[PDB]
């Protein structure tokens, strides 16, 4: 009528400007920084440029047709618009599996996924996205042409259509398209993002509360005591020789180390360490009634405690050890704060002490928060993606099944705007990268 051609200028050349602007900083900010280009981000890099393929290689030459009722292009243009466009969504689903997949290796299988971790996979994934996805979508340029119709006055125009041999193929053609874009794709994020969601609930433990105190140095090396360590805070001798430690280091990774040791023998190493400071703790008769009274993220400070100083060093701390017994946190973490471990360790003393006050990670959470913040803006990525392209995908299905009443419901503005909240994905990513350094 008289509006409705004007917010559709209105919202599709906004949107355009947005998604345009959105995509080209969000690549050119990836392109500058090395620091940035992370695994998941490479991803974030490959759906930045289908979001800008659709927007620059498919957008006008639908609002155009659109807004004017023909499509004036060529018939080349029209199977372009509609290869890119399909070859575009392909790309996109198929990115944002590779990234629920990666997360998936990294918060759920860590020490256990390293390759699907390496970037060099990363970029063998996306090239194999946009390479299949070019193939599977060849049938919308073998089978897209003019179909001419005729307007008010007896005016010939034609219109850009996807037409294959009959209804039967017309109708597998979006089984098709349901399954490998959105069955498939939906259940593996699902499990996957599920599986995720459920580890970074159940949360810090020791293992993590003790790396983040600890870290991991290769290559031996003296602790704030002057004493020689490796690996995760692996104590190896208090003598000042280093000889001694060297030699004591090659007797616990069982091979003529020279100084230097693997991530995996330090995690082996770690984990004998952690259970003999839990040992430590059960078989001492001052520390294990304590220990029994305790709340597992309490266990856990003692053991923090117990894996720094030693089993009778802990055992030692005779007036704390009897406040944490009798539930009395604010005393026992003020008493603790006067000790000389408090002095020669403050910032992990302050953690650890934390941990007994509250009886709870906050003194840990800070990695696990930003895990859970990343994960939390993946699902509504790929919410609003899904969301955005459900509409189109199902007008063209019913056209395909009832093409006499999907056309009567949806010619006019219905389809307008169903296409436009299509095109709206691609700007969609951008403003929630904006919203997530708030
Ligand atoms: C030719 N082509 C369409 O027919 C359009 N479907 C409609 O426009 C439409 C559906 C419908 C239902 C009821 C009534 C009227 C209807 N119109 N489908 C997309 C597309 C979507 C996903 C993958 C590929 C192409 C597309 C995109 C850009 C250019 C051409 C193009």
């Amino acid at each position: 009528k008289e509006w409705q051609p004007a917010v559709q200028i209105l919202l599709y050349s906004l949107i355009f400007l947005l998604s345009v602007l959105g995509n080209t900083l969000v690549i050119t900010v990836l392109i500058r920084n090395k620091r940035m280009r992370t695994v998941t981000n490479i991803f974030l890099l490959s759906l930045a440029v289908s979001n800008l393929m659709l927007c620059l290689f498919c957008m006008p030459f639908n609002l155009i047709p659109n807004l004017l009722k023909d499509f004036i292009f060529g018939s080349a243009v029209c199977k372009t618009t509609t290869y890119f466009m399909g070859t575009s969504v392909s790309v996109s689903t198929w990115n944002l599996v590779a990234i629920s997949l990666e997360r998936y290796g990294a918060i759920c299988k860590p020490l256990q996924s390293r390759v699907w971790q390496t970037k060099s996979h990363a970029l063998k994934v996306i090239a194999a996205t946009w390479c299949l996805s070019f193939t599977i979508m060849t049938p919308y340029p073998i089978y897209s042409n003019l179909v001419p119709f005729t307007k008010n006055n007896n005016q010939t125009a034609n219109m850009c259509r996807f037409l294959l041999p009959n209804d039967v193929m017309q109708q597998s053609w979006h089984t098709f398209l349901l399954l490998i874009l959105f069955l498939i794709p939906g259940i593996v994020m699902m499990v996957a993002y599920g599986l995720i969601s459920l580890e970074l609930y159940q949360g810090i433990n020791i293992f993590e509360m003790l790396r983040i105190d600890e870290g991991l140095r290769l290559k031996i090396y003296k602790d704030t005591e002057g004493y020689y360590t490796i690996g995760i805070g692996h104590l190896l001798t208090k003598s000042p020789s280093l000889n001694a430690a060297k030699s004591e280091l090659d007797k616990a990774i069982g091979r003529n180390t020279n100084g230097v040791i693997t991530k995996d023998e330090a995690e082996k190493l770690f984990n004998q360490d952690v259970d003999a400071a839990v040992r430590g703790i059960l078989r001492n008769a001052k520390l294990k009634p304590v220990y029994d009274s305790l709340d597992a993220v309490r266990r856990a400070a003692l053991i923090n405690m117990v894996f720094q100083m030693g089993e009778t060093g802990v055992a030692g701390f005779t007036n704390s050890l009897r406040m944490l017994q009798q539930k009395r946190w604010d005393e026992a973490a003020v008493n603790l704060a006067k000790s000389r471990w408090y002095n020669q360790t403050p910032n992990r003393a302050k953690r650890v002490i934390t941990t007994f006050r509250t009886g709870t990670w906050d003194a840990y959470a800070a990695n696990l928060m930003a895990k859970k913040r990343v994960i939390r803006m993946l699902i509504v990525i790929v919410v609003l993606f899904f969301l955005c392209w459900m509409p189109i995908f199902s007008a063209n299905a019913w056209r395909a099944y009832d093409t006499a009443s999907a056309e009567r419901r949806l010619s006019g503005t219905p389809i307008s705007f169903i296409l436009l909240l299509s095109y709206t994905s691609s700007c969609v990513n951008p403003i929630i990268y904006c919203f997530m350094n708030k």
